[PDB]
């Protein structure tokens, strides 16, 4: 039983973070990084079962080609990432979602505001995300890669949302 989802939003909102994060439990403050990788892994537990989670970084690329077109493919569930400290990745939100239900369908989404640790110098107000998420009707989370807030949580959610 395998869960395929995408993570989808902006340039450095934090999106390969979250899923370094989330499958390997570390977090690199220098980002002096060498191989690349389609997709991390990890097992979870869900309804007592054991679900082989794949997380594919689909890194900002807004025109996909075959291999943009190929980390979509068979996505399960998705997650969309802004950035705390980025108007513009907040702003991009709406197109992005567009772009993913256009690709893949209407696939379990959850909205993801990240650095949320830097939230004492926010470029968007709580009101305001929450107002989004409203409108593009999905669970909102705000979370801190960096602090481990709210990262397990995005996940565990979108495979219950699957396995329903
Ligand atoms: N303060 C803070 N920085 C973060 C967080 N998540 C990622 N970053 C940093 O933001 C920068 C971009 O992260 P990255 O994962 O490469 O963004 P990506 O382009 O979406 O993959 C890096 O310097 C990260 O260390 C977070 O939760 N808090
Ligand atoms: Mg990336």
């Amino acid at each position: 039983v395998a869960i395929k989802m995408v993570v989808v939003g902006n340039g450095a909102v934090g999106k390969s973070s979250m899923i370094q994060r989330y499958c390997k439990g570390i977090f690199t403050k220098d980002y002096k990084k060498t191989i690349g990788v389609d997709f991390l892994e990890r097992q979870i537990q869900v309804n007592d079962e054991d679900v082989r989670l794949m997380l594919w970084d689909t890194a900002g690329q807004e025109e996909f080609d075959a291999i943009t077109k190929a980390y979509y493919r068979g996505a399960q569930a998705c997650v969309l990432v802004f950035s705390t400290t980025d108007r513009e990745s907040f702003e991009a939100i709406s197109s992005w979602r567009e772009k993913v239900v256009a690709e893949v369908g209407d696939i379990p989404t959850a909205l993801v505001q990240n650095k949320i640790d830097l939230l004492d110098d926010s470029c968007i107000k709580n009101e305001e995300a929450e107002g989004l998420a409203k409108r593009l009707k999905l669970r909102f989370y705000r979370t801190s890669v960096k602090e481990d807030l709210n990262v397990s949580e995005v996940f565990k959610y979108l495979a219950e949302k699957h396995l329903q």
